[PDB]
RNA sequence: ACUGAAACUGUAGUAGAACCAAUCGGGGUCGUCAAUA
């Protein structure tokens, strides 16, 4: 039982995004930027619509990026100047151009959840495929979400982490956890 | 790769109960005084 991870090195984001594109369809998208950190979600091909401005490092822009769906996770981190090492995620064995494959044994795999900010908004934002969450600590939340959110839904976000040996004495750990889905509750 | 936000150590509770500032006492009545030569 393998976890698959592939590496590729001194590549900006929106060129990380592209290059896995073909597994990062539908993905949620986690943006890190100095003043945002906001959520976004691919095409079913996997572009994002303003991708290049939207991915862009250079005025206080994207220096860490998290994308998500069932099958892998794209992580992506600003080494200098808005290059850095992109890390895809996947239980699949996969090809992809210039990304360094790696693997990981791992023993087991269990579900975990976390909860969401918020209860779902009295309405959802006007952009199709979007709910909003709100909490009177943080305010809105929208989240790329397709389901209309009943009154009294909770939305988690479901991840599987990985256990495996650490040590030759056999000591297991979790080694890593992979984001998947946002899922309603 | 960037300080969380916002939140009254307050709310109720009598320094009080008990203990006599009191007990006894006719506003009365008679023998001297002094020490030397």
């Amino acid at each position: 039982k393998n976890l698959y991870h592939y590496h590729q090195y001194e590549i900006t984001l929106e060129s990380a995004v592209d290059s896995c594109k073909n597994h990062l369809q539908a993905a949620i998208g986690l943006l890190y930027s100095p003043q945002k950190c906001e959520l976004v979600k691919l095409d079913n091909s996997g572009k994002l619509v303003d991708s290049y401005n939207r991915l862009k490092f250079n005025n206080l822009g994207v220096f860490e990026a998290r994308f998500f769906n069932l099958n892998c996770e794209l992580r992506w981190v600003n080494e200098s100047n808005g290059n850095g090492t992109a890390v895809l995620l996947s239980e699949s064995d996969i090809t992809l151009t210039g990304f360094e494959k790696g693997l990981q044994e791992f023993i087991t795999a269990i579900d975990q959840q976390y909860l969401l900010w918020g209860e779902p908004a009295k309405h959802p934002p006007n952009a199709d495929g979007w709910q909003r969450l709100a909490e009177a600590r943080i305010g809105k939340l929208d989240i790329p979400l397709d389901n209309p959110l009943k009154p009294k839904d909770r939305v988690f976000l479901t991840s599987e982490e990985y256990i495996a040996e650490v040590d030759d004495f056999g000591n297991c750990a979790v080694i890593d956890e992979r984001l998947i889905k946002l899922e309603v509750k």
